[PDB]
């Protein structure tokens, strides 16, 4: 009854097609949108699933010249004698009602998040299962998206595991630190990450205008002298900050902060960016947190009077991150991999002791969220079919 | 006189340091910013050029406890007995006056653009010179940034040339179409690019939330039956659109359009994005154009009443691109490479004739603007020194 056509007709100077479905619901489709989306082989390249029709070919004032229908299809003639057929279910799916558009957006983008604090139960899967089974890899990425982190257990204690995950997704995101990189204490460290020092809460690579969406971190070797991990849900923290300190929230979401990274690794580099620490979409929703205190530049491009208040805002934000209600602490063991949303979570590390041998070794890599969502969409189709 | 200190003192409850320079100009530096940016080995990791100091260590209400100076340095004691030294020239550079901040921003980001229409003189350099000489590679990237395109002549007529350029920059941007990709007519084409059809003006890869910043395109083989290239300066076009049709400008800069790409190439993929076609920064300046008509989805997530007006806006925008005043047409020959800003220009191709042999073959690749600007900054330092 819902995807079956009871009536189709041209309305409103023939600029609109209305469909009455057999459940009695009605849908409206602009004539211009129908012509733009003709699936015939002139207008649409089936092998690419792409529009061939040019904007230049489109009469924005077009109306339907003729229409007939049956229960599964509408058949339209256009004023220039072009002919189009549309399938009922295709049409139903692309209905312009708020409810139908939102439903489809949820299927495309998996928007649901579960916010968390110190009460987090760390979602956990087996590494080899994830590589072997689509049901597991599907659980992995959907949970990555929804919760922001998934731990995988049972990997080897050897380099190369994050690469296997990268291929399972599709491919890893290359940066100046390499395809993969080794988190360990290094002489003449080009990055505070490559020391035994404490890392306070940060996101990786705000020095790039497009920071890595997803981070993978694999414990090869762990130390007993420190080195615990800490995470916090940045979206949860920002919500608490907006409520507790609207003014600190307004400063962090409007102030451009300069980030910098100069050195040599995969390549020689001199990198500069500007970001709002709390990044809002056009509807005011937090979509990304951009913050590493190590790489925040000495250069600070704001008027002198805005400086101290910026710092006071940042301090509030960091205190919230550090609160016992927000943060979750755990310690990785050899064979553990964490995969997390590097746009939403902040992460850190406790200091540990330097020594003559390497007491501690992680391998990390990055992936792009579009690459991950692509794999998530394909996996879902496979597991539901 | 300008970088030499005549007087330094603590003011405003010691929350501010003022410097009188020997030219009689004055600079103010917040106490919090000075402490945050202490260069001592406790606070700052010289090998990484990164801040070690945590936000948690910073008293946002700090004032200077004591200060002395000489002509090249200030020496500060803090209330908790921490001690800092700052160099005059370091301080002068990071002055918070609007003029000093803007000057430094120009050095970091190379913001200048030369807008153009059909009168464009296509900037042109030799390929091997660019690979061999920093003076040339510097001219290449600075002109790429400023004008939005540079043509390189004298490459081979063989695959692998865009890779050489990728390494000269640093590295290429991997996508689902590969590290490099071959633009030629293909059976079961996964993309309208891989046919003999006309490509109207578009940017590449709006199906990604972070489209490629820079595109490289190398003519291996060219056809006499068509296949001319066309470019347009999208920033120039948007400026003309805002003026001629403010309403069309407002619709294209505020409406989220869905892009899609589903298929198999480097990997299997199902990619989805949303973008405003004319993307504005927070000050209302156009920073990116996101538009490929082939990959614009059938799904269109707006209320029914906004549909036809969107199409009318888009049509105006495309007509402007196609105007004889805006567009620049040229034809690539074997050995030519074009490198251009894929955020600013739109590009296209005239149709040509199918046949049994391959009459036409380009190799393309992408690079990220941060990778390109990094190389641009390093090159400048080398060529000026
Ligand atoms: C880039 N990075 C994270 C820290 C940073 O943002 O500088 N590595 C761990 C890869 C060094
Ligand atoms: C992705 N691409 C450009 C066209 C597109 O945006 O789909 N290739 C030329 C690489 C096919
Ligand atoms: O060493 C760790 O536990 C975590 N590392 C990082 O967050 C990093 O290298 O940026
Ligand atoms: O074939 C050409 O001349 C230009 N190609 C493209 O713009 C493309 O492949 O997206
Ligand atoms: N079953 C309806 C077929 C209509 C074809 C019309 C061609 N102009
Ligand atoms: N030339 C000035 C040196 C000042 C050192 C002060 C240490 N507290
Ligand atoms: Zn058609
Ligand atoms: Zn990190
Ligand atoms: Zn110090
Ligand atoms: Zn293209």
């Amino acid at each position: 009854m819902a995807c079956t056509i009871q009536k189709a007709e041209a309305l409103d100077g023939a600029h609109l097609m209305q469909i009455l479905w057999y459940d009695e619901e009605e849908s409206l489709y602009p004539a211009v949108w129908l012509r733009d989306n003709c699936p015939c082989s002139d207008c649409y390249l089936d092998s690419a699933k792409a529009r061939k029709l040019l904007v230049e070919a489109l009469d924005v004032n077009i109306g339907i010249k003729g229409l007939i229908f049956d229960r599964k299809k509408v058949y339209i003639t256009w004023p220039d004698e072009h002919y189009s057929e549309f399938q009922a279910d295709w049409l139903k799916k692309r209905c312009f009602s708020k409810q139908a558009r939102a439903k489809l957006q949820r299927e495309l983008f998996f928007p649901e998040c579960q916010y968390w604090g110190s009460e987090l139960q760390l979602p956990t899967l087996d590494f080899e299962d994830v590589l072997r089974y689509d049901e597991h890899a599907y659980k992995w990425l959907s949970t990555l998206k929804k919760v922001g982190i998934v731990r995988l257990t049972g990997a080897s204690d050897k380099p190369g595991e994050v690469s296997k995950l990268g291929k399972r997704m599709g491919f890893l995101y290359l940066t100046f630190y390499g395809h993969t990189w080794q988190v360990q204490d290094k002489i003449d460290a080009n990055n505070v990450a490559y020391t035994t020092g404490k890392l306070s809460f940060h996101t990786d690579y705000p020095a790039l205008h497009h920071p890595p969406g997803v981070q993978l971190l694999h414990c090869i070797k762990q130390t007993v002298t420190g080195g615990d991990s800490e995470i916090v849900d940045g979206f949860n923290v920002c919500q608490k900050l907006k409520k507790n300190n609207p003014q600190a929230f307004q400063i962090l979401s409007s102030t451009f902060v300069d980030f910098t990274d100069i050195g040599v690794d995969y390549c020689d580099f001199s990198v500069q960016s500007k970001h709002k620490i709390i990044e809002l979409d056009d509807k005011g929703q937090v979509v990304r947190i951009n913050f590493n205190n190590a790489t925040r530049d000495t250069i600070f491009d704001v008027p002198v009077e805005r400086v101290q208040p910026f710092y006071a805002a940042l301090k509030e934000f960091v205190d919230l991150m550090n609160s016992k209600e927000s943060k979750f602490t755990f310690k990785m063991n050899p064979g553990d991999v964490i995969t997390f949303d590097n746009w939403r979570l902040l992460h850190g590390r406790r200091s540990y002791e330097a020594g003559t041998e390497i007491s501690r070794h992680l391998e990390g890599a990055y992936a792009d969220w579009d690459v991950v969502m692509s794999r998530l969409r394909i996996l879902r189709q496979r597991v539901e079919n």
